[PDB]
């Protein structure tokens, strides 16, 4: 039974940084593509970052450089470090594992199929 629990969302001002956490239960996160998605207000859910079993990371065009994803295997937890946040980063950030893919590789960033999903965490970035 795969459970993902996000935390660390909050209000921050543009320029600032935040760190999100996603604690995973029922899977070893090293063996899967783990992912961050987000849904901005009124918008469809979008891919943000992902990390394959080799710990290689891929990032969406709009966040590359600024955002970084990593992994802590002893805690079975996945992080997103968001640096130089902008008003457009305001969204519910959701963590996911590509549970139903055989392989440790990642689908495309915007590939919301094959996943178990957490519940989301709110990030608000004021001007």
């Amino acid at each position: 039974d795969v459970q993902l629990q996000e935390s660390g969302g909050g209000s921050v001002q543009a320029g600032g940084s935040l760190r999100l956490s996603c604690v995973v239960s029922g899977l070893t996160i090293s063996n899967y593509c783990m992912r961050w998605f987000r849904q901005a207000p009124g918008k469809g859910r979008e891919g943000v970052a992902s990390i394959n079993s080799a710990g290689t990371t891929y990032y969406a065009d709009s966040v590359k450089g600024r955002f970084t994803m990593s992994r802590d295997n002893a805690k079975n937890t996945v992080y997103l470090d968001m640096n130089s946040l902008k008003p457009e980063d305001t969204a519910i950030y959701y963590c996911a594992s590509s549970t139903r893919v055989w392989g440790g590789y990642c689908g495309g960033l915007d590939d919301a199929t094959n996943n178990d999903w957490g519940q989301g965490t709110q990030v608000t970035v004021s001007s």
